[PDB]
DNA sequence: GAGTAGTAAATTC
DNA sequence: GAATTTACTACTC
């Protein structure tokens, strides 16, 4: 009934969690084809587990696709 | 449009 | 030195 996370925090739409628990945001863009942006961290406050890569928290990529990139 | 699972390729501590 | 992440589609509701 709603999207969950790894833990018992609730995603909004849009965002959801792959199968490495990773953050997911698949969105339909304006070429007709969704597009995937990854993201560990849903805010640019939590961690990444060890071995991972960093990047700014899907929240921050989001921002920039709603702002203006 | 929303989300999942699987993968092809390249990269990293 | 090995293990891991990313990107799109296909199918589904």
């Amino acid at each position: 009934e709603k999207r969950r996370d790894n833990r018992g925090r609730i995603l909004k739409t849009g965002e959801s969690q792959r199968k490495d628990g990773r953050y997911l945001y698949k969105y339909i863009d304006s070429f007709g084809e969704p597009q995937f942006v990854y993201s560990w961290k849903l805010v640019a406050t939590d961690r990444v587990p060890a071995g991972k890569r960093d990047a700014i928290s899907l929240r921050e990529k989001i921002a920039e696709l709603q702002k203006d990139i």
